[PDB]
């Protein structure tokens, strides 16, 4: 009864609407649970930006491919999480750094899952935390938050406004259809 | 706060999505009530086919512009109503006639309002009733029935598949947003 790709009821399937975009930014999804939950919105990022990398998160045996990706000096990697959680010695930044393309590492799940991922992933500890400027959502007619909404604001912070606008529109489509599914 | 044109919550406003189409068929809406109610779907026809004529229905004082339109020999006028309610001497048909462009007269309101309009409008009595083949909605991945849904079937019956597809997509957008605004 539910689409296996877009996770909405079948009469509400949005797959035909999806128009991927392009961006200088790149996302990496560390997923606490890979089945796939409609309430987890990190997957919407991958619909709009299909170069999004996604992993199942592990407490003790992180993937070598994940380690390779976050250690690739081609990118500037950063952990996406509210600044108040970062240690006093943790580097916190407020814009993507200039030059190398950013790799936005999202902790995709619930808060206690996100928080657990933030604290028990030592391969992320030497990375800067970016504090997202959520007020930028106003320029996309979204409430100035879902993991997909955080990503929209990040894309806008990086000047990837085409992908921000495409993800906003895709997010609103999913959220509207989801609510309707509950009706 | 609701949009005054598309009658949805302001955050769910659909006006920007509307792309009118073109059709050989033409519609005429006799609306019981012209505030407008969100759940009256005759107005969705006008969004897709802006040459749709619309009048306020009156029992005793029909507009002369309405009388003039239905007496225009340029069109083949017909009243859109379930065939079971026609009189035995009423000409019932099952396809739009061939040759002159069809003028589909919709009774836009609720069922008791439509049935009242059907019975108390002497200017429509010498007109044929077209019985709508609603199984055609299957071709548009749709399935009582909204006035806008009946119009999609009529458009398809007349070969106006582009307008029928555009009205289907529009009706589903309205219906999905209306359900979500209800959530
Ligand atoms: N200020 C913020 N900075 C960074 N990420 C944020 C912020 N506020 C919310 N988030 C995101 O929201 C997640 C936690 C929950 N809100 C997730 C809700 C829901 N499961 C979703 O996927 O949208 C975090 O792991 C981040 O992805
Ligand atoms: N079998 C049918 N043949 C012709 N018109 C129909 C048929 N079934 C429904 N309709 C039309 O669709 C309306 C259905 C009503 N329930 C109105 C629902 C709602 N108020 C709307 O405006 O969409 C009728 O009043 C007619 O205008
Ligand atoms: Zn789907
Ligand atoms: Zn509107």
């Amino acid at each position: 009864r539910r689409c296996q790709r877009c996770l909405l009821p079948e009469k509400l399937c949005l797959c035909s609407t999806i128009t991927p975009a392009q961006a200088k930014s790149r996302f990496c999804l560390l997923m606490f649970d890979t089945p796939m939950k409609p309430s987890n919105t990190g997957r919407l990022i991958a619909d709009i930006l299909p170069d999004t990398v996604a992993f199942q998160w592990s407490r003790t045996e992180p993937s070598q491919d994940l380690l390779d990706l976050v250690q690739n000096p081609y990118y500037q990697p950063m952990v996406v999480f509210p600044a108040s959680y970062a240690d006093e010695q943790r580097e916190v930044i407020f814009t993507p750094p200039a030059g190398k393309p950013p790799l936005f590492i999202m902790l995709d799940g619930t808060w206690p899952e996100a928080r657990k991922m933030f604290r028990k992933s030592p391969y992320l500890d030497n990375l800067p935390v970016i504090s997202v400027d959520l007020s930028r959502l106003s320029a996309y007619r979204l409430r100035e938050y879902c993991t997909a909404e955080v990503a929209i604001a990040l894309l806008d912070m990086a000047g990837d406004t085409g992908a921000a606008a495409g993800l906003g529109e895709h997010f609103t489509r999913f959220k509207t259809r989801y609510l309707a599914g509950k009706t």
